[PDB]
């Protein structure tokens, strides 16, 4: 199963990219809208974990720009909690929303329920 971690921190990135490739995945990164979006046209993840700088403005056009082609599950990774972000990143498409810090097992398991749902 393929993961695109978009993440514009590359330690975090590290850190999903080698607990998923310990569970089997593959894992692409992008750091940026740009390559967000060119990695999601070019890899094609089965899920998306979305974790830029701009949650709501930038992963925001990023998931808006997303969701006109594809209902690929975004797993909205974001150190926001607030219920507007939470139900914003869900009301723009977000499949689901985890708060950073996150729990590997958890993430693991959610990735697991998004795609079990896929």
């Amino acid at each position: 199963k393929k993961i695109l971690i978009v993440d514009d921190e590359k330690p975090i990135s590290d850190i999903i990219k080698f607990n998923m490739t310990k569970e089997g995945y593959e894992v692409v990164t992008a750091f940026n809208g740009r390559e967000a979006l060119e990695q999601f046209e070019a890899e094609q993840p089965d899920i998306i974990i979305l974790d830029l700088m701009l949650p709501e403005i930038d992963g925001l056009e990023v998931a808006k720009t997303i969701r006109k082609t594809s209902s690929v599950p975004i797993l909205m990774l974001s150190a926001k909690d607030s219920e507007f972000d939470k139900v914003i990143g869900l009301e723009l498409g977000a499949d689901d929303y985890v708060t950073k810090p996150f729990s590997n097992r958890e993430l693991q398991a959610r990735v697991k329920a998004l795609l079990r749902r896929s």
